[PDB]
């Protein structure tokens, strides 16, 4: 992973700003709030910003916080082979409680307030994983 | 403060994102890190975003843990009334020890040697105030 670091260290200094350890860390695969990267990036930097070694550390742990995209498509085709495009939602809240902990239930009951989603309903996944996306990226 | 609150809502719904809630408290004259003002919005928001009660909470609390560029100025101006544009190093310690509580000591020379800023010698107060907001921005 070294080599990615410095290829994301812009100015050669081998320390990360804030924009480019997020933009690393959503790269590498990472699905979580801007504001939840951000703040594992405050506690973990030195004035100078994030170094390689903070930065192996800090991908761990965010990898254990959270999931990919791989992980939640993966975990969605199970129940739609069939490719209807829908999901029920106590399935959906089944599969997010499983694959990443930055959710508890009162958590998954607020996005899917949020979103329109009613817990005995079906959710469109597109439009779920489109919006959820959009979420992180602004929150 | 509630009308400059719901000013900065851009969607009308009584909730700041994240970019929002960056703005307005800079706005407002909060001086200091991107990822700091971040990390206060990841541990007081909802699922839908900041509230105006949350808001004016982190407000306060943000106002304690930072200076204003007014006071860190009117601070800089008492020790060159006669502006030559320079103060001594240790000064400048000691105001940024005074005025806001996101600096310890270790911070701060951390913070010098970044910069290349010698604890015997002076500051270029333009420089400083320039590289410190940039500073700011990126991490
Ligand atoms: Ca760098
Ligand atoms: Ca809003
Ligand atoms: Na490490
Ligand atoms: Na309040």
């Amino acid at each position: 992973l070294k080599e990615s670091f410095l290829l994301f260290d812009g100015d050669g200094d081998g320390y990360l700003t804030l924009n480019e350890f997020e933009s690393l860390v959503r790269v590498l695969g990472v699905v979580m709030e801007t504001s939840a990267i951000a703040s594992t990036y405050n506690s973990n930097s030195k004035v100078r910003g994030m170094s390689y070694e903070l930065f192996t550390s800090c991908f761990s742990q965010l990898k254990t916080k959270s999931f990919n995209k791989d992980e939640i498509k993966t975990a969605i085709n199970v129940l739609d082979k069939d490719k209807k495009g829908f999901i029920p939602a106590i399935e959906l809240r089944r599969i997010l409680s499983t694959i990443g902990d930055n959710m508890e239930q009162k958590e998954i009951t607020d996005l899917f307030t949020f979103m329109g989603i009613d817990e005995q309903g079906v959710v469109k996944v597109d439009d779920f994983i489109n919006q959820d996306n959009h979420h992180h990226h602004h929150h």
